[PDB]
C-alpha cells in the first residue's frame, strides 16, 4: 500500500480557484442536505497558540486537517499556520494522502467568500471595500472576481504598505483600485472584513444601506471585527452556527448577550440548498460570518488527490 | 525545515517494550496531576468501520493520531487497523514528525496492561490465562514478562489454530502454556481478556478470588467481556472514566444503571500517582478497565521521535 505525499509547491499546482470554488459550493449544499458528516472542531490549547483538528466526510472521501496557530511564529522565522491533511478512503480507512493544507486553507476561505457574495450580495455589485490587506484580502479577491466585474477596490490596512500592495495588485490586472482610510473603505456594496482584531474595525454609520459584509478575519473566541449595531439591523448567514458562536465574527454579540440565535437567519448551505431565502430586498444588510468548514478541506483535498493522480505528481511512502 | 517521515518496520526498531511501559505509567501519573490535556475522542462513523481522531498534549509534545477500523479489510488484503499520528511541537505548532502509529498503539496498550498488572495484581502472581490470543493477547503477554515471573499460561480462543499459533509462540520463548477452554483459562493470578465480543464470555463463577484482570476489549458502547457480576464483586480500576462508561467493559453496566461512578475505585493514573489505593487484600479481585488513551500515545510518539533523531533514521519532506 503506498501513501501520496504533497508538499505545498505541489499542492499549488494542483487546484484551481475555479475547482476550489465548485467543491466548496457543492460541500455545502452536501452538508445541508445531510450528506455530509462533520464533528466540531477540537481545540489543544498552548500557552503560545493552539492546533485544531477538522475532521470530516464527504463526496466519496474522509480526512482529518491540524492546523495550528501560533502568532510569535514570525517574529521567529515561520508562519503563523501551518496545516496537514490526511486524506482517507471511508471504505478501507486507509490513508491515501498526507498534504499540506497551508495553502487550501487560504484557497478554500477565498473560495467561501466568493460563492457567499455570489448568493447573498446585490447583483449589481461594483464597489467592492477590503479592510485588511494580508493574504486572506487576495484570496477573497481573486474568488470575487470569479463572480463579478469589480468596477472598483477601496483598500484599507493598519499598515499603508500592505494596502499599497494590495492596490498595485488589483491595477496590475485592470483593476481601478485606490488605498483609502477604513470610513471610505466601508462604503461599498461589498465588504470584505479580514483582520484579526479583537475590537470594531467597522462602524455602523459607515455601513450603506445594500451593502453584503463578508465578514472573515474572526475565527477564535473574542476576535471581532463589527460595530455590533450592524449585526442586529443584518441578515446574518453563517458558515456553521456552533462555530460562529464560539469564535465567528458573532461570538462576542451572542456572549453578551446583544444578538441571539433567532437574530442568525440561515447558514450558507442551507441558502445554497433552498431551504432558506437568501438576500430578498435592495436594501438589507447582508452578513456571511466566514469561521472554516473541515467540510470544505476534505472537498479541496479530493480536487488536489485526484488532479495529483492525474499528472503524476506527488511522492510515495509506504507507512505500514 | 522539515517533517520526518516514520514507517512501521523503522518505529518498532525504535521503542522497547520497556520505553513503552515507562512512558504509558507516566503518561498516567501526569494526567492524574493534572499535566497534560486530552479532550474526548472524535468518531466518523461510515458503513464498514470508522476513523477517530485522538489528541494529546504532554511531555512537552502535542500530537494527533488518526486511526481507523474497518473489519471487512483482512479479507480484503489489508489490516483492519491502520494508524498515522502527527507529532507537534506546542512551541511553534510545528508538525516535526508523520509516524506510523499501527504498531505502538498495541505497544502502548500491552504497556498499559503491564502497568495496570503491576499496580493491581498480586505481587506473587505466577497464573497467566487469556482469553482471546489475538494481536494485543501478545502484546499484553510480552509486557507482563517485564513485570512478573512467570511458569504456565492458560490460553483460550473461539478458534483453536490461534490458540496453537499463540501457545507454541508462548513455548517458542521459554513459558509453559497449554492451551485450555474459557472456564480453564479463567482461573489465574492474572487474566488477560482480549475480545471484540458483545456480552460476557467470563462466567461471575469462573472467577477465582484474588484475581487481577485486565479487561483489554471492550473498546465501544456495544460490548463487554466479564459477567456484570464480576463487576459488582471487584476493585475496579479505570483508565479515563469518560471513556470506560462510554465504551469500555462498564459501559454497559453503566448504561443498565447497576454500576455508577460511586462503584469506580479509580483512575489507573489516580493509583499511580497513589492519590487512591490499589490491591489492598490477597482475596479481592481487581480490574483494570482499558480503552486507550491519546496521551499513551503522544508519550510513545515521543520516544520513537527522539530515539529517531538519536540514529539518524527516518526520511524528510518539506511540507511547507
Ligand atoms: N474563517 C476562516 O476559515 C479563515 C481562513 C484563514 C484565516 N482566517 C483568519 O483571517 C485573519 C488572517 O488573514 P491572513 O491569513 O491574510 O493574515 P495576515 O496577518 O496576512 O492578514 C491580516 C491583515 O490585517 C491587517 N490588520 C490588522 N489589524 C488591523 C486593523 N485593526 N485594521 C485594519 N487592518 C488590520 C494587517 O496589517 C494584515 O495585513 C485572522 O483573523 C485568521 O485567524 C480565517
Ligand atoms: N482498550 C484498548 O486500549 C484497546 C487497544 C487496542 C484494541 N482494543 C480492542 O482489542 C480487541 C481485539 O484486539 P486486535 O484488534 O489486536 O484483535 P484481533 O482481531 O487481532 O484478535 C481478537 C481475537 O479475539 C477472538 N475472539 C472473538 N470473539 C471472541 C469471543 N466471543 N470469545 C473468545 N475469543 C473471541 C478472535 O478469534 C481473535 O483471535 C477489540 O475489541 C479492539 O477494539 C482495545
Ligand atoms: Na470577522
Ligand atoms: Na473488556
Amino acid at each position: 500500500m503506498e501513501t501520496l505525499i504533497l508538499t505545498q509547491e505541489e499542492v499549488e499546482s494542483l487546484i484551481s480557484m475555479d475547482e476550489a470554488m465548485n467543491a466548496v459550493e457543492e460541500a455545502f449544499r452536501l452538508y445541508a442536505l445531510g450528506k455530509a458528516q462533520m464533528p466540531p472542531k477540537v481545540y489543544l490549547e498552548f500557552e503560545k497558540g493552539d492546533l485544531r483538528a477538522m475532521p470530516a466526510h464527504l463526496m466519496g472521501y474522509a480526512g482529518l486537517k491540524w492546523v495550528n496557530s501560533h502568532p510569535g511564529n514570525p517574529d521567529k522565522g515561520l508562519p503563523t499556520v501551518m496545516a496537514l491533511m490526511i486524506l482517507n478512503s471511508p471504505e478501507t480507512g486507509f490513508p491515501l494522502a498526507v498534504m499540506d493544507a497551508t495553502y487550501t486553507t487560504s484557497l478554500r476561505t477565498g473560495a467561501a467568500g466568493g460563492i457567499a457574495a455570489k448568493y447573498l450580495a446585490r447583483k449589481n455589485s461594483s464597489v467592492f471595500g477590503f479592510i485588511g490587506c494580508g493574504t486572506q484580502a487576495y484570496f477573497q479577491l481573486e474568488a470575487l472576481r470569479r463572480v463579478f466585474d469589480i468596477g472598483e477596490v477601496k483598500a484599507y490596512d493598519v499598515r499603508e504598505k500592505a494596502a499599497k500592495k494590495f492596490v498595485s495588485y488589483c491595477e496590475d490586472r485592470g483593476i481601478s483600485a485606490s488605498v483609502q482610510p477604513a470610513e471610505e473603505a466601508s462604503r461599498c456594496d461589498v465588504l470584505v472584513t479580514t483582520t484579526p482584531s479583537r475590537k470594531p474595525v467597522v462602524k455602523a454609520e459607515w455601513v450603506e444601506e445594500g451593502t453584503h459584509i463578508n465578514a472573515i478575519g474572526a475565527d477564535g473566541p473574542g476576535k471581532q471585527e463589527l460595530d455590533v449595531e450592524i449585526l442586529k439591523k443584518a441578515k446574518i448567514v453563517v458558515d456553521d452556527l456552533e462555530q460562529a458562536k464560539h469564535g465567528g465574527e458573532i461570538n462576542v454579540a451572542v456572549s453578551k448577550g446583544v444578538i441571539g440565535v433567532e437574530d442568525v437567519h440561515a447558514t450558507i448551505g442551507e441558502v445554497i440548498a433552498g431551504l432558506k431565502d437568501g438576500r430578498e430586498s435592495d436594501e438589507e444588510i447582508t452578513i456571511f460570518d466566514s469561521t472554516g468548514l473541515a467540510i470544505q478541506d476534505v472537498a479541496v483535498a479530493k480536487v488536489v488527490y485526484e488532479n495529483a493522480l492525474s499528472k503524476n505528481v506527488g511522492s510515495k511512502i509506504k507507512f505500514f
